[PDB]
């Protein structure tokens, strides 16, 4: 179920069926003329994968490394402090760094919260999701939630991929994910494969085969300047997906390191520059 | 976009492609033999409507009244006390009534919380969603959230239809909804049409045409005993959807009463008994 087939199956749709944000006074803008940059969009689109292969673009390179790195920060480290993410070599967050170093009450800070009761002892979303999966697989409640109505005003930025719903059906683990928004041009390919990594990880530790991987986008859009450039990507060549490796010797979620993930034989397209926009 | 066409388009799929919960020790059971009742299910299904008609079953009657009544309780009254819902004639909640009368920190209690900052003055989810829609339509954040990770342990029951995402595109208001679970046999038809009512209501008060209505289900299932009975419903006749009425003289969300809603010329099927199950 190549990520490519579905990816371009959604792009043209947006160029052809998308609605321009025009009618409004957007705040975001390019960087070569300050001229407010404008987009086209569609509501509610969905990408599903049977897991016979890694969902990753092959008509362009993805930040597969920076992607898994940011994953450990949010779900493994459950940290909101940017320094931790700077320690991994990633800086793409430096922009929302608060005078104290963190991004406020969002992302990792939501998962680390010891808010659930588990055998006369409080625990956090990630720890709760873990135990229940192997002691309450049938449960129709396996849900992580980033969108906290209580601390929304306290986060330095509103999350995109904010929730997930897992299912344990027939020795299989299914992962559904949802984004309230998503840039198909610079945000989607990175997020997708990234949250699919997280799936393979818990899958291995809980000892359950991988089920379907489903990714849900609410507002899907692309910027205008990015269109002419996406059309080429569509016609670009399509190679076979790589073979992501993950040390099988690991048996604990918090044992994984950026050194246990290796994408093998990853053929992808060439450099494609997509104009910057504040 | 009759609700019927899509409804049965999902039922057979479940009978044919659904997976039995069997493998597990379910807690829920029938009531004629205590024998644990069992189901079949599918993950991630979706129902969309263009709003040319009311999404309501015509091969069976829906609690269209009890449905809108429960809607005012959660979103209008933002109450968690069962007495209020008993005052409307509804008792279908009496089961989860706590020693104090309420269902804990769930449903209405989540929407009434004055947790957002609006012009140097705190306000609740419902009040926030309202103002922003007419002063920040373009916003990609219009979201209500019932799933509170902080008070989950405090609710007397985990919510099904827990969130919503609205969009204001071209004088149109689009409403996306999601359920973590949903019984296609006794829960779905009621929920769907119900959250579509809520849409028509804010639509009228904000003064925006209705956009697409999208309903998302995570775990969709039906109980075994209910199968033989759903097959008949499928072959039942299909009449044209009714013409829901709503007093146009209203201009405030909190002015609506169960007396402003009238389904006109509603042709539906006959009585279909679906075995009870604790």
């Amino acid at each position: 179920t190549q990520f490519d087939k579905q990816y371009n199956s959604i792009i043209k749709d947006i160029i052809n069926n998308g609605i321009s944000d025009e009618e409004f006074d957007v705040r975001t803008k390019w960087d070569s003329d300050g001229t407010p940059a404008h987009t086209l969009s569609v509501i509610s689109k969905q990408m599903r994968f049977d897991n016979s292969e890694v969902p990753i673009l092959t008509t362009k390179k993805v930040a597969w490394k920076t992607a898994i790195k940011e994953l450990l920060w949010i779900w493994q480290l459950k940290s909101n402090d940017v320094n931790d993410l700077n320690m991994m070599g990633v800086h793409i967050w430096d922009q929302w760094k608060q005078e104290d170093g963190t991004i406020g009450h969002a992302y990792g800070f939501q998962l680390g919260k010891k808010n659930r009761s588990l055998n006369g002892e409080k625990v956090d979303q990630v720890d709760y999701l873990l135990h229940q999966l192997k002691n309450n697989p049938s449960s129709r409640r396996h849900i992580t939630m980033l969108w906290n109505p209580d601390e929304l005003d306290a986060m330095a930025l509103t999350p995109c991929v904010y929730e997930t719903q897992w299912y344990v059906k027939h020795g299989k683990l299914h992962l559904e994910v949802r984004a309230r928004s998503n840039d198909m041009a610079l945000g989607n390919p990175f997020n997708v494969f990234q949250y699919n990594v997280l799936q393979r990880m818990i899958a291995q530790v809980t000892g359950y085969e991988l089920g379907e991987y489903i990714f849900n986008i609410g507002d899907c859009h692309v910027y205008t300047r990015h269109i002419d450039n996406l059309k080429i990507q569509m016609e670009r060549e399509q190679f076979e997906a790589p073979e992501l490796w993950i040390n099988p010797e690991v048996k604990d979620f918090y044992d994984f390191t950026i050194d246990d993930f290796k994408l093998i034989n990853y053929k992808h397209g060439d450099k494609l520059l997509f104009e910057v926009a504040v």
